[PDB]
């Protein structure tokens, strides 16, 4: 581990513990163990260090997606979803530090969280393009169009995402306990969204 | 014809949609209302408690609205009653701006106050969710859909939806009017995806 790479892993502990605002550059430091000059010269700033710890750890997500997406690329639309939420949700379960930082966005600068923003949309394309292309190779049911079927699944992934952050967030034990049935929830609620949009 | 404490809520709900918490004053709340300003002290300790009793009041028409369609459109079937539940509330809301407005402007308010409203709007649709719950009893639900799946995926649905109509349209009447006959046509079918996906 190069002294930058642990100054970002230093940074997603410290931020995703104390937040953004009360997180220290010099805490991060001696996490990292290295000399608090070193922040402001591999990262311009607190800001910036912010930015390049979440790039870099939408960039670990990105190529545990690439992984999976190369490995389950030939499944039914839903049969891939459901996996790659099982493989999401026991992620964030074994890395409750990288889930707690991701958090954070929320409390942050106007400008930094934008920026953030569009970039985690240029990071998910590939994820996006690939099931509304999945979702043409599917016999639709009557006035089920592809952009019903894309607004449906995104509604429905944007209420998922909220659940999970109000009851799982910097929870990893009861999200471990709870696995099986969210699993098996999920599994199902799929699969109904298969028998309504398909024919 | 409102009595003044009405019309001062009425008044009070378009101003601060339009200028937000902070910038909002009771005497353009006074002027819009047509009453001196001292009326509004007189009834509302202060701009939070008003703000408060403004909001309720809109929350309790809003609310009205529901007990009465669960009344007169009872015992439809449940995929039926949701469809035109959600029709209903998006005719409400195109129709009604100020208050749109208005209910976006919690998200600035200070916390106390903004805990205290939401303990309120967690109540407020209690009615619906517990009708839901019975009404799936009678359903003949597909294998592997118990009734706790089948509400915890409406619930999960509705929050999703809701949250990517307030990102769409707050602060834009004209894009919700201009999308309004899409959004009515993409419910209809999507609770006509949900009927079927549910039950044998």
């Amino acid at each position: 581990l190069s002294k930058r790479d642990a100054i970002l892993k230093a940074a997603v502990e410290v931020f995703g513990k104390k937040g953004y605002d009360r997180a220290t550059t010099d805490e991060i430091a001696e996490k990292a163990g290295v000399a608090k000059g070193l922040i402001f010269h591999y990262f311009k700033n607190k800001e910036e260090l912010y930015y390049q710890a979440y790039m870099s750890v939408t960039e670990k997500l990105q190529k545990e997606f690439e992984n999976f997406l190369m490995k389950n690329r030939n499944r039914d639309i839903f049969d891939f979803m459901e996996r790659w939420i099982e493989k999401k949700l026991e992620y964030s379960a074994s890395h409750p530090e990288e889930a707690d930082f991701l958090i954070t966005l929320v409390s942050v600068d106007e400008g930094l969280r934008k920026r953030i923003l569009l970039d985690l949309e240029k990071s998910q394309r590939v994820f996006f393009d690939f099931v509304r292309e999945k979702l043409k190779d599917l016999d639709l049911a009557e006035d089920v169009t592809e952009e019903i079927a894309l607004k449906f699944l995104m509604w429905f992934f944007s209420g998922f995402e909220e659940v999970y952050l109000r009851t799982y967030q910097g929870k990893p034990e009861l999200l471990k306990r709870d696995m099986n049935t969210l699993v098996e929830e999920v599994k199902v609620m799929l699969r109904i969204l298969k028998k309504g949009m398909t024919k």
